[PDB]
RNA sequence: GGUUUAGAACGUCGUGAGACAGUUCGGUCCCUAUCUGCCGUGGGCGCUGGAGAACUGAGGGGGGCUGCUCCUAGUACGAGA
């Protein structure tokens, strides 16, 4: 029946200012509103293929509806930045709209293939305009053309990307001493962000021990769920460098359609658990008509995500 | 071609001949350049013995126009556009 487990589920939208990027790390990802489908089984052809529902957005604030639309039918957020301007008015008006849906945002902090692009400051640019408290995934390797890779704060390693095929050859690397010293300030400021999900994490770490990478992403995703921080993630879809990473960061951190409680609806009116549904293959059919297009060849179609049910080619709904 | 000649007509003015910054159709435009000027082109003598050539260069003239496309570069600027 279902071809891939709702857990293996990523709907995830792409939403920053203008020509931030957006489009470009969609076309990697088709590579490696616009609704579109992938299949991202992972970047060491781990993680048991992943079906991932990826809507690209529009970013001027003339199509504000064209995201809004769009964000409350989403379950993540991926937010794209550009490193020389990082939060722009524009990015400001999609987070208010992420905000206001609640969705669990991750970042990915892209053109970092310019001069003047950075990293640290765009991190810092988001926690002071925005909001934010970011929890950087990444870190750059290479200023603004010699940006090559990045170092992981849990594998602690270089995935310096292989620049004569686009972007899939990537290697892994040692972490040399061009920045192996941040490396570990940030990996520790990741590490005491990471315990902050539990007591017992806590006590945990103030044993003055480092935890295993494996419930650190865990903790994390916990975190990112409750939107309690925000991951950033560092790449190039120009250059062809450092989406796969994020790729990875969206299996590992942005929700499936369970790893969040149940969507609440309403039964006539208010009631108390009037109509709370899970998504479920076994539940009644339940949607949400996110967007209406016209189509060239009809002049109608419907964009729709089935929060919880399973609908057919032929079956009567109703317009609740 | 127009404008202002001699023909003819219209409207109007006048009794009329005729007339009208009123109109209309028709209606002959000559000169072999002496001088200056200019464009070329030579003959004489001169430049101090005659000749053949190669130059220097005072000075004079000619020439000086610009579009579009691509690159720098979707770079600077610009929240964006
Ligand atoms: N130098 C550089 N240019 C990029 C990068 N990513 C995208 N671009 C350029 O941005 C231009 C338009 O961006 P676009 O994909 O439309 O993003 P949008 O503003 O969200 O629509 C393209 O011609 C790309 O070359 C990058 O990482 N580095």
């Amino acid at each position: 029946a279902r071809t891939t487990p709702i857990a293996r589920y990523r709907n995830i939208g792409i939403s920053a200012h203008i020509d931030a990027g957006k489009t470009t790390t969609t076309e990697r990802i088709l590579f490696y509103s616009a609704a579109t489908t992938a299949f991202w089984s992972g970047m060491a052809k781990q993680y048991e293929p992943h079906r991932i529902n990826i809507i690209d957005t529009p970013g001027h604030v003339d199509f504000t509806i064209e995201v809004e639309r769009s964000m409350r039918v989403l379950d993540g957020a991926v937010m794209v930045y550009c490193a020389v301007g990082g939060v722009q008015p524009q990015s400001e008006t999609v987070w208010r709209q992420a905000n206001k849906y609640k969705v669990p945002r991750i970042a990915f902090v892209n053109k970092m293939d310019r001069m003047g692009a950075n990293f640290l400051k765009v991190v810092n640019q988001i926690k002071t305009r925005l909001g934010a408290n970011p929890v950087p995934l990444q870190l750059a390797i290479g200023a603004e053309e010699h940006f090559t890779g990045v170092v992981d704060l849990v594998k602690m390693k270089a995935i310096n990307w292989n620049d004569a095929d686009q972007g899939v050859t990537f290697e892994y690397e040692d972490i040399p001493a061009d920045m192996v010293e941040l490396a570990n300030e940030w990996h520790q400021n990741l590490i005491e962000s990471a315990a902050e999900a539990s007591e017992e994490l806590m006590e945990k770490y103030l044993g003055g021990e480092e935890l295993t990478e494996a419930e650190i992403k865990g903790a994390l995703r916990q975190r990112v769920l409750n939107n309690e921080i925000i991951l950033v993630t560092c790449g190039s879809a120009f250059k062809n460098k450092g989406v796969q990473a994020m790729l990875d960061a969206v299996i590992d951190y942005l929700p499936s359609p369970v790893d969040v409680p149940a969507i609440n609806g309403i039964l006539d009116d208010g009631k108390d658990t009037p109509a709370e549904r899970h998504a479920s293959d076994d539940e009644p059919f339940s949607a949400l008509a996110f967007k209406i297009a016209t189509d060239p060849f009809v002049g109608n179609l419907t964009f729709f995500r089935v929060y919880s049910g399973v609908v057919n080619s032929g079956d009567t709904v109703l317009n609740s």
